[PDB]
């Protein structure tokens, strides 16, 4: 690989393929993750194609990058090669990191803001532990095989966010206060992201379930059908937990 060119690979990876190619039209490629180096050779002369290596430990290693650069597929095997230990799967910004071992197997999925969502524990049925880590604070919830759903209870309220397995977000709320003249009612607008509070018979805020996987917080004015001043992103789960009271 003495005149090779260097190829920059989602996942912080780096591949070099040789400038031209052999005998049978093929490129070689060198890698090197960590401490390990792979190798390969590609029908393609861009850098993707398939590299392998063998750990210290003797554990198979794979690295896989799709055609056009734009996903990387990091792969432990035991010993044979036959078993898969851990996939991590980096395109788009965003890197998917499965694991599997003991009796139950993890899912970490981190976005391009750097947010993750971590599933800890996942058993045969789909269900397990579930995190959102968001910038500031985290929120704890499960999983099951239809839903994510994750909680903050303050007083008598709970506040749900749910993420389908389609990853599509909604939230609840549900207050079990006796009294009719304190209880919080929340209604969810999927058009515009939007759980609108009400105690009372009066809209009293809005939270905001962003894009960017913040959440704000805006007031209404005491006549309770106009908002008021400006949103307010959430920076900790303490202010999440002050909406709610």
């Amino acid at each position: 690989m003495k005149n090779s060119v260097s190829v920059d690979l989602p996942g912080s990876m780096k591949v070099l393929v040789s400038k031209s190619s052999n005998a049978d039209g093929k490129y070689d490629l060198i890698a090197t993750v960590d401490a390990l180096e792979l190798s390969g050779t590609s029908d393609k002369n861009n850098g993707s194609g398939v590299l392998e290596g063998v750990k210290a430990d003797a554990s198979k290693v794979k690295l896989t990058i799709s055609d056009d650069l734009g996903q990387t597929t990091l792969e432990v095997f035991k010993s044979d090669g036959s078993t898969l230990v851990s996939k991590k799967v980096t395109s788009g910004g965003s890197s998917t990191e499965e694991k599997s071992s003991g009796g139950s197997s993890e899912k970490i999925i981190t976005r391009a803001d750097g947010t993750r969502l971590e599933y800890t524990g996942i058993k045969s049925d789909g269900s397990g532990k579930a995190k959102e880590v968001l910038k500031g604070y985290v929120l704890e919830g499960t999983l099951t095989a239809e839903k994510t759903t994750l909680v903050v209870k303050e007083g008598t309220v709970t506040l749900s966010k749910n993420i389908s397995k389609s990853g599509e977000v909604s939230v609840e709320l549900n207050d079990t206060d006796s009294s009719a003249a304190t209880k919080k009612t929340a209604a969810w607008n999927s058009g515009t992201s939007t759980l609108t509070i009400t105690v009372n018979s009066k809209k009293t805020k809005d939270l905001v379930f962003t894009s960017s996987n913040t959440i704000t917080v805006q007031q209404y004015d005491s006549n309770g059908t106009s908002l008021e001043g400006s949103a307010v992103e959430i920076t900790k789960l303490d202010e999440i937990k002050n909406a709610l009271k």
